[PDB]
């Protein structure tokens, strides 16, 4: 048999290496046997029965100790996990559809805008490096605020498309703060986006009952996955979701492995502090508004924040990307470098700052100044228009920066499952990572592994194109990958994800408008425990 979806490895140091260490040990295991989930033992709905692994303590291990393949079973958590056989896609779609009527609904515009962003193969690379530099930091988003307003307007005017939709934190800000700074029709989009994620959040409370607090965890946490503090979103800039998580009753038994080390926090990082090559499992927790509010212990953002993120990444993203997209770790040195390597000609004494880059030869984006391998070059390729001062704000990065993108493997035993009565749930996630939206041109900087390296934390985000066209991709597996999510066993396995293939499969083939497909998923994300059903039933979910 093929244990791919069955096995779960433990963090193998160098995040930017992980994914490779993988395709070099499972190259055979994969091309050989066949994979089930990616498409006999359907003994029960509330569970998943598969050809286990035998004697191995799942949490660790580099490769499956080939041998007596026993048969294990895992608890499908959300109802969304019931195979598409037992639960037709066409149905779940219809479910969300009727579920939609009477609730929020992203306007035609906002959809075409955001989708477009995601489907744009020429999406200005600069934006990623910028996003990388603006690592979830609100403080920094505020600095480069001028710069940003430019990119967004720039891009928007070129093609009505939301500038940074691939990152909630930014999208969050762009709503919080560049009020009358972006064109009307355009700010609209960014708002609408959050306005939706706001409704999807309300949906949970709409089908949860207002009562006691079971197991030190509010009802909604037992009745729904997104609202469940046990699952941290795929991508985490700070350490909020990670703090609150470790702050759960023993009867969960949470285990988080940071790149392979007990995760130690960090309140900040300079240019003196920053160690791009650090392998010790220390996570930056610096994303505050004021540098004064500096913390190492307490969390910064708040309870809801992290939620909306999960809502965005697990619903909104799939909703728009339909799977064509993938999470990746960043090479901050490579970035920070070419980033703070610009060319701003001296402002002509007596003259005013260059406004137009097609004429004034003193404009950093005038062809005359476009030096190869310089951030000036990039802005040009992206058909982006940013003036000199804006470009200079990048001086901030030296003050507030993020060093390494860490691979996170967390886990725990089920909640309202004690009457269920071993196998624990596994979930991956990236600390300093970003979501590569559309797949940029094969031999270019984004794909060339220049600044960013592909590293899927979950089946939901693992576009073949990103991983297949990667730097050292075994040409043998090219075929396989063209139809099988390659999430590193170090980051989790299908039969253990709080959300398995059915869901993925759903998105991939679903054929509903985003609004519909949105609510659809948000629904599928409800729990399955008796209590869940209790609530879901009372409120009238089904």
């Amino acid at each position: 048999a093929n244990p791919y979806g069955a096995y779960v490895a433990a963090p193998a140091g160098p995040a930017a290496d992980m994914q490779q260490l993988f395709l070099n040990a499972w190259g055979q295991r994969l091309a050989h046997g066949r994979v089930r989930w990616v498409a006999a033992l359907e003994l029960h709905p509330a569970f998943d029965f598969f050809v286990g692994v035998a004697d191995v303590e799942l949490p660790g291990g580099d490769v499956p100790p080939a041998g007596p393949g026993e048969i294990q079973a895992t608890w499908r958590v959300v109802n969304g996990n019931l195979p598409l056989a037992l639960c037709p896609a066409a149905f779940r779609d219809a479910r969300g559809l009727e579920l939609g009527v009477g609730r929020h609904a992203m306007a035609p515009a906002t959809i075409a805008a955001v989708r477009g962003a995601f489907d744009d193969r020429n999406y200005p690379a600069v934006f990623y490096l910028l996003q990388a530099a603006i690592h979830g930091s609100e403080h920094v988003f505020c600095a480069l605020a001028r710069l940003v307003v430019q990119c967004i307007t720039s891009y928007w005017n070129n093609t009505r498309c939301a500038a940074f939709v691939n990152d909630y934190s930014l999208v969050s800000y762009v709503v919080t703060y560049l009020g009358g700074d972006l064109p009307e029709e355009c700010m609209a989009v960014y708002r609408d986006l959050v306005a939706h994620v706001e409704a999807l959040a309300q949906l949970v409370d709409d089908f949860t009952l207002t009562g006691p607090e079971l197991g030190g965890q509010a009802q909604a946490e037992l009745n729904h996955l997104m609202r469940d503090p046990a699952l941290l979103p795929p991508l985490v800039w700070d350490c909020d979701a990670l703090m609150r998580r470790a702050a759960l009753d023993r009867h969960r038994d949470c285990r988080v492995s940071a790149g392979g080390h007990d995760p130690v926090y960090a309140a900040a990082c300079n240019v003196a502090t920053a160690d791009f090559n650090r392998n010790d499992g220390q996570l930056l927790h610096n994303t505050q508004a004021r540098a004064a509010d500096a913390a190492d212990d307490r969390p910064h953002r708040g309870a809801d924040w992290t939620v909306h993120h999960k809502i965005y990444y697990y619903v909104m993203v799939p909703a728009f990307s339909r799977g064509r997209c993938c999470t990746a770790g960043v090479r901050f040195d490579r970035v920070y470098a070419t980033l703070q390597n610009m060319v701003v000609p001296e402002i002509a004494p007596g003259e005013e700052c260059p406004s137009d880059p097609v004429t004034d030869p003193a404009h950093p984006l005038h062809p005359a100044n476009l030096v190869a391998n310089t951030v000036n070059a990039m802005f040009h390729n992206g058909r982006v228009v940013v003036d000199g001062p804006a470009m200079l704000t990048l001086q901030v990065l030296a003050h507030n920066m993020a060093e390494r993108t860490t691979a996170l493997l967390c886990s725990a035993a089920p909640d309202a499952g004690a009457n269920t009565a071993n196998m624990r749930i596994f979930d991956g996630a990236l600390h300093a990572g970003i979501l590569l939206m559309a797949p940029q041109h094969l031999d270019h900087t984004i794909q060339n592994g220049d600044y960013f390296y592909p590293l899927p934390v979950h089946a939901l985000f693992a576009g073949a194109d990103h991983v297949a066209n990667a730097p050292n991709f075994p040409p043998a597996l090219r075929d396989l990958s063209r139809q099988v999510p390659l999430v590193p066993p170090a980051l989790g396995a299908n039969y253990f994800s709080s959300i398995r293939q059915p869901v993925v499969q759903h998105v991939r083939e679903s054929a509903a408008g985003e609004n519909a497909l949105t609510y659809a998923l948000m629904a599928g994300y409800f729990k399955i425990s008796p209590v869940a059903l209790h609530h879901q039933l009372k409120t009238g979910l089904h």
